[PDB]
């Protein structure tokens, strides 16, 4: 697993490629350039990636990018499991029907449905940092589009 | 489906059955006598239930006992829908053993693990509400031993 602190150190058109692939939609023009990356973690053959950015004072899960075809061997699974070698506390946002869930529900310390996210996080013991966690999950700017 | 809001109006050997069936552990001795029920709901058959029990500001649910034999997942959603109907708020826990645990992923408004349990709730819309539920969980005795 590839593990990068600065843009720089990722070929960006082929992780544009696994996430618009995962994901099924476009990335939005500039994403790389507009993006304050934290960590990134993608598998040596870009099929799996998780990417963390700063949103707050907690990390941030910006992209759980996986390929339908990597799940067999559980490539997401053991990209997620790297980060969170490093990572205790963190959150995230998900649609209501990725099929990611059923792993996101497993993984998390904690859950709160809002009408457009589930959002997700782990390790925090504050509910005044939760509640401003679900704040940013609602308020971020999307970056996929068509 | 029965509604009872006293334990009297309840066939109380067959309900610790039920319970001691479900959880596959024992029932901690005079249970009925020492928790002060809200309302139960029993399916006519004994094979699934939900109680409700006075615990903090907001309904608790004490115990979701449904049998894995003859459609237990039909009827303990039907219970829990009967329950649903009455009941915008509550909350619960769980531990990670207990079987319903996707049934409550997917129910459930939100979640927050902590000390062994899961602990869920419906309806909540307070952080303040939801961080009292959390501590009422994690202080309340076991009653189910062994
Ligand atoms: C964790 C993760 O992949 N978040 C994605 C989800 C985007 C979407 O489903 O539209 C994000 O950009 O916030
Ligand atoms: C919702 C419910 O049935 N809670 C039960 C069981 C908890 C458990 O051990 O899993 C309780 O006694 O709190
Ligand atoms: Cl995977």
């Amino acid at each position: 697993v590839i593990r990068a602190t600065t843009w720089k150190d990722l070929d960006l058109p082929r992780l544009q490629h696994l996430i618009q692939s995962s994901f099924r939609r476009t990335l939005i023009p500039h994403y790389f350039e507009t993006t304050p990356l934290l960590r990134a973690y993608v598998s040596e053959n870009y099929r799996a990636a998780v990417i963390l950015t700063k949103l707050g004072n907690v990390p941030y899960l910006d992209k759980f990018a996986v390929l339908d075809d990597a799940q067999g061997e559980g490539l997401g699974r053991a990209v997620w499991s790297i980060m969170r070698e490093e990572t205790p506390q963190l959150f995230w946002r998900s649609r209501h029907n990725n099929q990611a869930n059923a792993f996101y529900y497993a993984e998390s310390d904690g859950y709160y449905k809002q009408d457009h996210w589930k959002i997700f996080w782990n390790g925090l013991h504050h509910f005044q940092q939760i509640q401003q966690c679900v704040a940013h999950c609602t308020q971020h700017p999307p970056t996929l589009i068509d």
